[PDB]
């Protein structure tokens, strides 16, 4: 469905934030 | 209600995205 | 509409972090 589907991509949307918050903090050291 | 919590969700990610860009520009110097 | 709307503002987060991304890729040279 089109809510879940959305849902779904706010969800990987969330993750890369994470990811990149990791990034940023390794450059830091 | 279930669009008013995914409005939610996609603002807060928007305001990450914007706490990154900063970091980015800081890190920068 | 609401959902379209929705889909919009999630597209725009998703440009966001890939350039987030190429710049993290950037500093790191
Ligand atoms: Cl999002």
């Amino acid at each position: 469905g089109e809510i879940a589907a959305i849902k779904q991509e706010i969800a990987a949307n969330k993750k890369e934030i994470a990811a990149i918050k990791w990034e940023i903090a390794a450059i830091k050291q």
